[PDB]
């Protein structure tokens, strides 16, 4: 359709969709880890942090950092079997401490993943994620946040995109998803960098020590335009993965303005036959780099299958509004 009827259907989606009782929770969460280890900082990361807003349905994410952790605020998170232990041993003491100060609440320890993490589940308010010792996650969320508060409208459309990949179950907080949040995320900001809708950050400015570990809300607009900016940016991002944007080259990445190529990180056929990140192939199919981590594909977990389904996703994302009609 339009981008007028895209945008106008788009923003009638949004009603029941700011930084409400966070602090409550996020208060919760520092009262079992006082009890495991009361010099430990807790941070916020996530959507919280990266929109300055809370959405309905979605979960909040903690990490657990040591004083030195943040103070050495550009160093990055070591790959190694002893970080990751490391990570796990701290976590499953947390986990015992949450149980036995909250009955009701299921506590997940999830090891599959390449990043431990413990997954709180207590019925209504309660979802959370909480990881450790990486600083990399709140460093990778501050970035994006100092986009969005570059053009606090863009929010709109990395929200929107955020929704749709979970109804189509692209999303890896979804079974059978593969791409994450924030991996939709880079991909919007990419784009918008693209287009000249936000100025290049250098990643190395973002000081882990300056970030504060529960940000401010950040005021969330309503479109005043009935929503055709947003129609037009969601029919033109679609549009710029479908037809601007070449994969079999490219590299969606915030390091740099401007174009990273495939061959430049060598992330090629004969790196996949190489890796295995947890005991599996890495894909340099759909290629999304992290900032922040070494050598890291956020979409090594799409397939030439998958990067296909994305591919045909999009295509009906263009003809139903993000499925909104
Ligand atoms: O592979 C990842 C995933 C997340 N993050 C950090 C940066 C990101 O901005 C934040 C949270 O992203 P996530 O994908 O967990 O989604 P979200 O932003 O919390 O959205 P929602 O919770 O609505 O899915 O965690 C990473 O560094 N690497
Ligand atoms: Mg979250
Ligand atoms: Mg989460």
């Amino acid at each position: 359709p339009s981008p007028a009827v895209v945008g106008r259907s788009l923003v009638n989606s949004f009603k029941q969709f700011h930084t409400r009782h966070v602090d409550a929770t996020y208060r919760l969460v520092l009262d079992c880890v006082a009890a495991v280890d009361p010099l430990m900082r807790l941070y916020t990361f996530g959507s919280t942090v990266v929109y300055g807003v809370h959405e309905k349905g979605s979960d909040v994410d903690f990490v657990v950092l040591n004083k030195t952790d943040v103070e050495d605020g550009k160093g990055g998170d070591a790959a190694t079997q002893v970080a990751k232990g490391l990570q796990a041993d701290i976590l499953a003491k947390l986990a015992r401490v949450i149980r036995q100060k909250h009955l009701s609440w299921n506590v997940e320890e999830v090891r599959r993943t390449r990043v431990p993490v413990v997954r709180v589940k207590g019925g209504g308010a309660v979802d959370f994620d909480i990881t450790a010792y990486r600083r990399n996650g709140v460093r990778n969320s501050a970035l994006l946040r100092a986009y969005f508060e570059q053009n606090p409208p863009c929010r709109w459309l990395s929200m929107s995109i955020k929704r749709w990949s979970k109804q189509t179950g692209l999303n890896a907080s979804v079974i059978g998803g593969s791409i994450t949040s924030y991996g939709f995320n880079l991909m919007v900001v990419y784009y918008l960098l693209q287009r000249n809708h936000l100025q290049f950050v250098p990643p190395s400015t973002i000081d882990v020590s300056r970030v504060e570990p529960l940000p401010p809300h950040l005021p969330l607009e309503e479109p005043a335009d009935e929503g055709l900016e947003l129609g037009t940016q969601v029919l033109d991002f679609l549009h710029f993965f479908l037809h601007e944007f070449d994969s079999d080259k490219q590299v969606i990445s915030l390091n740099r303005p401007g174009i990273t190529t495939k061959e430049e990180l060598d992330w090629t056929k004969s790196a996949e036959d190489f890796a295995r990140m947890n005991g599996e192939k890495v894909h340099y199919q759909w290629c999304i780099e992290d900032p922040y981590e070494l050598n890291l594909n956020v979409g090594r977990n799409v397939t030439p299958l998958k990067r296909d389904f994305l591919r045909r996703h999009l295509e009906k994302a263009r003809d139903t509004a993000l499925l909104t009609i």
